[PDB]
């Protein structure tokens, strides 16, 4: 057994958060770099089965599209979870400011999101948090869905589970979400790729949150795209979102029902 290789050099600081951080971590012997998550266990009413469930449902991924789990050392307190490590960064910061992105980059990105998607629903999982800043990438630019600290399972003994739990990030969230106490978790996760789709293409995002008194989110309902920030996108993939953001989650697309969208399999476009 070749020694030191267990060693592994907490080179520098990630990503800070809630949580605690996430450090890189380098191989001593073999140099092979990765990502630890520092856990901190702190208190006991609002810590322990948090994490836990985190990590039965990290064991189960296996997707060239959600980050790589490796294992997790215990330790009192200290819980170190280690993941995948994404040299790309975060799509978050491959969003040019008011901007966004060139088209082609886009159709890529979103298609990698939805082969991630596809897969956690398929062994019925739903991340809940699907955002630019929760979507990795690495050294040759492929799209990783990340952090789990939030998905729960919906479909067990192929028992489809309504969600009632509100959680995600404000801009992100579906309408239902807010309107109503029980909702199917499938239809969230595709607002929120919906919301991500813009986000790519025009730079900014459309509504502090899905509800009638934003101002954006009536306009949008009202379907005025001109001038404002549906002006940025063009007709094409802007049709695409006219089905995705669709507030009846039971009239919004369904992602297999996107895979034959137009833009979807426009070439490069
Ligand atoms: O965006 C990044 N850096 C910025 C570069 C420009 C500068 O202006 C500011 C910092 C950046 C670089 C490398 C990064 C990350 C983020 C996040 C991250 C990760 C990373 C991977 C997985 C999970 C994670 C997975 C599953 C789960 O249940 C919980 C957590 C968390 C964090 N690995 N490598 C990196």
């Amino acid at each position: 057994a070749v020694p030191f290789v267990e060693d592994w050099d907490l080179v520098q600081t990630l990503g800070e958060g809630a949580y605690g951080e996430v450090q890189l971590a380098v191989n001593r012997v073999t140099e092979e770099a990765v990502a630890v998550k520092i856990v901190d266990m702190k208190r006991a009413v609002d810590c322990p089965e948090n994490i836990k469930k985190e990590i039965c449902i990290n064991k189960m991924l296996n997707h060239e599209n959600v980050v790589k789990f490796y294992g997790h050392r215990r330790e009192g307190n200290i819980q170190y979870l280690f993941l995948e490590y994404c040299s790309g960064g975060e799509l978050f910061d491959r969003i040019e400011p008011d901007i966004g992105m060139p088209e082609p980059d886009a159709q890529r990105f979103f298609h990698q999101l939805m082969a991630g998607v596809v897969y956690l629903h398929g062994i019925g999982i739903t991340h809940r948090d699907i955002k630019p800043e929760n979507l990795l990438l690495d050294e040759r630019d492929n799209l990783k869905i990340s952090d789990f600290g939030l998905a729960t399972v919906f479909r067990y003994n192929n028992r489809e589970r309504l969600l009632n739990k509100m959680c995600g990030t404000l801009p992100y969230v579906a309408p239902e979400l807010l309107k109503r106490r029980e909702f199917h978790a499938e239809p969230v996760d595709v607002w929120s790729c919906g919301i991500v789709l813009t986000a790519m293409l025009a730079g900014e995002l459309p509504w502090d949150q899905p509800s009638d008194s934003c101002q954006e989110y009536s306009d949008w309902k009202e379907k005025k795209t001109y001038l404002n920030p549906w002006k940025k996108i063009d007709s094409a993939p802007l049709a695409l979102l006219h089905k995705i953001l669709v507030e009846n989650p039971s009239a919004r697309i369904t992602i297999p029902d996107i895979k034959k969208d137009r833009w979807y399999n426009k070439p490069l476009k």
